């Protein structure tokens, strides 16, 4: 042991980990699908044709061909979410981690990775499913999948740059489970996606392709959700982006199928350069290259799906993060900065509002601006209602309104408003429980004793692994033994949520009502 | 400015509020000196008076002990008497706003002080805010506390207890027979209290007697039900004759015990007081409310189990830390000055203090169920607050509430959780019991008064609300896109927050915590 | 006490003797309470909790509380009806004529015999035919069971509510 299971395409090796005195198996980088190269950039992922012989997978594999977030050289709050492997065309593999002893016909869980479908790797060390595998018997598995330019180039109907390719590719990782987990004791039949950020609006998107409904069980969202306004793209500006980035590259052209012919031919280098420019102007949220209804993956505009009940029928667990918004702050908005405890003005809110919302009208600008400054004297004032706006619009309210059109199709949906800050977390007080840092919490990361989270912390984890687990297993995120705090379904009527803290979990109604009604009813007309 | 009581002429006093006037008519007598041969009696008719009565200067306070832990000390100063103690002490307030108003609705306030301590004339209590802001009539009175108010020789017409009770009642009628006479309406009366002030207010929907006095309530951390609040008649009786042996009154005639004690000075029996009981505690109300079969007709929580009380509407609330305050005056490590972190055996030491009667096991459950730690050094300084707070306050608080409104009636709860930023005590005593009261009262309102500007909206609020449900029967405040307001019903028990950021509905107050006191420990 | 629950802590104990000698003076007491404590705690009460949780995901759950001592029974009265003494009636040992059971028993066992079979064959313990009770649901609310004995067998709910609660709400936190 040397240890090797025979997946329907070869043999391979993982390899066994130390964890809390227990073993767990990793089978790390394993392809899923044929490199997508020269020839192949831009399509959907190519089937696996057999490899002979044992396939070695016992290091992270490349992550796929990004940006590099380089504005805090040296700060870990940052760059801990930069890859952490080397960038690659050549990038379609997955990890599997199998508690050991080889479990029999264990849960799987498939994690999906955020990044505005522009960044992000499953190597991440907020990612591993080491722990997860250990603890609640579970069989974790994790893919990448191509990002930016790379995997979701969209020129509608041409099969050369249909768009939605790394959801393909997430969606290949999933035929890859479905075929294959049962070898390593994973039930294929008891399968629950969860991601974060575009992670989360992915998972999304999965209950909504119907290539998609058999290949998975649950659903878990967290903070994401497609009715985002950052996650899909319209056709139209799918297409105006795809020529600008021809331009951009001397790649202009007359026949269609020729743009992607001179596109298939520059460097990965000198696509990751301009993806940043075929917007007019953009956001510390852009998403430059993102899914859209490509008539495949998704067949119709997904909102009218929702609306009307053509999805996956199954239980949903869905939540947000007390502070959204502020992690975005930093990348823009004037007067802020991770070292000053960013107090600004209102001549410096109506400035943060412009680059957040460069498009939209002057009257549109001053609604928000009006709605979110009726003052309860207080320095912070602006610098907190910019954060909410942020938080608001971009994430808790379409993650709301997507868990209530849901359940109204009458399924069981849960609800989280996650508002703990690790104290281990290097940016400062005042961006408060950031985008993102739930994370951890969920892999379990502060059950490593030698870790430095407190004692709140890691019974807190364990708290969220379990429900997590648990709902994983049954569809119903509880924690039966320690005497918690029973979570209550999601009505659309009462609208009931769970919150998540160190301290008292507590059960609330109607988040955020106020705000949301702004963003949901009123902001979609201006 | 005069008005005609039926039973004299009064002078009010005009004043300046908020760039408005308001008539102030302190000290207005309501029952004929209960001295000599009237002390531990039921207060006796007004016999009218001829010509006019100044009622320019709050009256006197009534006999009772005063709380010296912290000379100078405004947090525990602020509570102390301030007119001249006295025996002769039934005297009541009325603040009309101007000008005279025509129907408007009544408030009387009943003050605190585990039936042993308080007064109307505290600056706490001062009915001309809500005049100005509120156009509201308010009323308070001054009622015998102590022994001189409710010593209780059962059925015994000389000692027949519940004094103080009838005093607040003799002060009800005196408003329903005169407050028109100030434009006040008779027919629309809340009454509202707090501690001790809150457990009257409940004893008086008990009372068929004052069934007709007024017509709402309000019940500010208290009620009846609290461990505190009312004596069995067999207590009642070991302290009249404690009493009475402490002063040399021990006796044949029963009668002649009251003849002896009619004749020893005030403060010969104040001093004794302290020590009719084997043992006390911070909360000890030696002299209290009794089933006098009269006032009280049978014991109240039957009373309250079987639906025997006035049907109307009802505000009931607590405090964020009701139980701190008392920490100080004998929990071995609590002091106002240090921030008192204590020991696991200080901790079993508290409990000796406030649960001195009760069984070694009894104490364990106590110890048991708040010692389950979620490492942190303030734990058991928090548990022993909580311990307090729950049991002599939040869950009876709670539970009077929950079984009231099983009668078919409408209820509504908050929870106040805002620490005056001006609150003379340290940060660990947090949202103290009775330091609401300031923000009922809508002492925030007054400008230069260095409350916050948070602070400054909340009592708005408060004072709002608390007015509307005076007026129609509900605490909603309609017009500033407020939190509705939501009836507390006894299944799903929602309560509302009270607190200069957002006010939230929340479920269940202290549920894990109540059931232990509720079901639980009432059987050790 | 020490003896059946050895690790339990000493308070632990304490509440146990609390909630079971709260007497109604009678030389027994001590005697049946110790009984109970067992009864209750290993047998009645998570035999009705299981009842309990499972009927709430949907499904039909009848309830017994079987209350008859065999006359044949070799233990002293005092032990009463005990642990595993119907199984001898559920497998109809008292339908043998030349048994010397009584007839009250053998009729008992003729009645259980036919439920249980009946129970087997379509899921629902009825005895139909010589006028019986009806035996209902176990639902979560109001906790009906069935008595099960010579004389008449009664309908009644709630089977020891109040030591459960103990058993099942406070006991596993000591
Ligand atoms: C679609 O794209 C056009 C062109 O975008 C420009 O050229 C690209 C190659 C890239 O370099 C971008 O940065 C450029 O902006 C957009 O037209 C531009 O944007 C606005 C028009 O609203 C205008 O201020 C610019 O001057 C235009 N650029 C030029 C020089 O033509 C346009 O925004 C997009 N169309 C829509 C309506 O989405
Ligand atoms: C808060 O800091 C921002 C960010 O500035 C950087 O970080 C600071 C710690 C400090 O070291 C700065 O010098 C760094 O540049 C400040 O934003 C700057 O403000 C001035 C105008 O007021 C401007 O000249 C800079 O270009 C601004 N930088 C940007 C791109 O916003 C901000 O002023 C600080 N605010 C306060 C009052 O604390
Ligand atoms: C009722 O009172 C008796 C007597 O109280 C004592 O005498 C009073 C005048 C006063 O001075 C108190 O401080 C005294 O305690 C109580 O009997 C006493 O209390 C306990 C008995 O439980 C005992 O330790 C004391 O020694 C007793 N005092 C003496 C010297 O007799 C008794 O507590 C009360 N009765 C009940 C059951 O409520
Ligand atoms: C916290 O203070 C209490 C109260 O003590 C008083 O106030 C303090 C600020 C300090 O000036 C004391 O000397 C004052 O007496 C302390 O309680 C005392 O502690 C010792 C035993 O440890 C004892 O000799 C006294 O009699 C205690 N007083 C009483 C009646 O409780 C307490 O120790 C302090 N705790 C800490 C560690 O901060
Ligand atoms: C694969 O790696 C393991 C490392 O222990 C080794 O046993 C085996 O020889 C390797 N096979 C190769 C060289 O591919
Ligand atoms: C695993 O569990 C499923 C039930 O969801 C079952 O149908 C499948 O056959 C099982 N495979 C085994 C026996 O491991
Ligand atoms: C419950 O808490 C205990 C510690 O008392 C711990 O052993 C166990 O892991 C916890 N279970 C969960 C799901 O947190
Ligand atoms: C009562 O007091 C007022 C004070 O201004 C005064 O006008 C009046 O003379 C007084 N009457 C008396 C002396 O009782
Ligand atoms: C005062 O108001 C009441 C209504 O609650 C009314 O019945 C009473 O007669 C009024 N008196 C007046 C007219 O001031
Ligand atoms: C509502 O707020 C306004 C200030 O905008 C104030 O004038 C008014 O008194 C408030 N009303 C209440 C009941 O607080
Ligand atoms: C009903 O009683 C009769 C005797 O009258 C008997 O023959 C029959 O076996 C009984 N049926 C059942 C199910 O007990
Ligand atoms: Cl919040």
């Amino acid at each position: 042991d040397d240890i090797i299971i025979a997946t329907k395409n070869g043999k391979v090796r993982g390899m066994q980990l130390t964890v809390f005195g227990g073993t767990v198996t990793a089978f790390l980088g394993i392809p899923y699908a044929q490199p997508p190269l020269g020839r192949l950039r831009f399509k959907k992922p190519q089937s696996l044709t057999k490899w002979s012989d044992i396939w070695n997978a016992t290091k992270y594999a490349n992550s796929c061909c990004q940006n590099i977030d380089q504005s805090f050289p040296g700060f870990h709050g940052s760059e801990m979410w930069n890859p952490n492997t080397d960038l690659s065309e050549d990038c379609l593999y997955l990890n599997v981690w199998i508690p050991a002893p080889k479990p029999k016909n264990a849960t799987v869980l498939i994690w999906i990775y955020g990044g505005g479908f522009q960044t992000g790797t499953s190597s991440l060390h907020v990612y591993d499913g080491k722990f997860l595998a250990r603890v609640e018997r579970v069989i974790v598995v994790s893919m990448n999948y191509r990002v930016g330019a790379l995997g979701f180039l969209a020129l509608p109907g041409n099969p050369e740059a249909p768009g939605n390719m790394g959801l393909f590719d997430q969606q290949l990782a999933l035929q890859w489970v479905q075929k294959n987990i049962a070898a390593f004791g994973g039930n294929p039949k008891s399968v629950t996606l969860f991601g974060e950020s575009a992670g989360a609006a992915s998972v999304s998107l999965h209950l909504l392709s119907p290539g998609s409904h058999s290949l998975f069980t649950r659903a878990i969202l967290q903070s994401g959700s497609f009715n985002a306004p950052w996650a899909v793209t319209s056709l139209y500006e799918a297409r105006n982006r795809t020529l600008n980035l021809a331009k951009l590259t001397g790649c202009s052209r007359e026949n269609e199928t020729e743009i992607i012919k001179c596109l298939r031919n520059k460097d990965p280098q000198e696509i990751l350069l301009n993806e940043a420019f075929v917007v007019p102007y953009g956001t510390p949220l852009s998403v430059n290259f993102g899914p859209t209804v490509d008539g495949d993956f998704l067949t119709d505009m997904p909102d009218i799906l929702l609306e009307l009940g053509q999805f996956k029928k199954t239980q949903i667990l869905v939540g947000v993060n007390k502070d959204e918004g502020t992690a975005f702050l930093v990348y823009g908005a004037p007067g802020f900065s991770k070292d000053n405890n960013s107090i600004i003005t209102r001549k410096e809110f109506q400035e943060g509002l412009k680059i957040f919302f460069p498009g939209v009208s002057e009257f549109g600008k001053e609604s928000i601006l009006f709605h979110y400054t009726d003052w309860v004297q207080r320095p912070e004032n602006y610098r907190e209602a910019l954060g909410d706006v942020v938080g608001d619009y971009n994430f808790i309210c379409p993650a709301l309104e997507f868990t209530k059109k849901f359940s109204e199709w009458g399924n069981n949906a849960f609800f989280y408003y996650f508002e703990h800050r690790s104290s281990k977390l290097p940016w400062p007080e005042w961006m408060g429980v950031m985008h993102g840092y739930e994370i951890e919490f969920v892999f379990g990361l502060p059950l490593e004793r030698r870790d430095n989270y407190t004692k709140a912390e890691e019974i807190l984890s364990r708290s969220i692994v379990k429900r997590w687990a648990n709902f994983a297993k049954y569809g119903n995120p509880q924690e039966t033994q320690n005497n918690s705090t029973s979570w209550p379904v999601f009505k659309s009527t009462e609208q009931k949520y769970l919150t998540l803290n160190t301290e008292s979990t507590r059960i609330m109604t109607k988040l955020r009502a106020q705000q949301c009604r702004f963003w949901t009813s009123f902001f979609p007309k201006v």
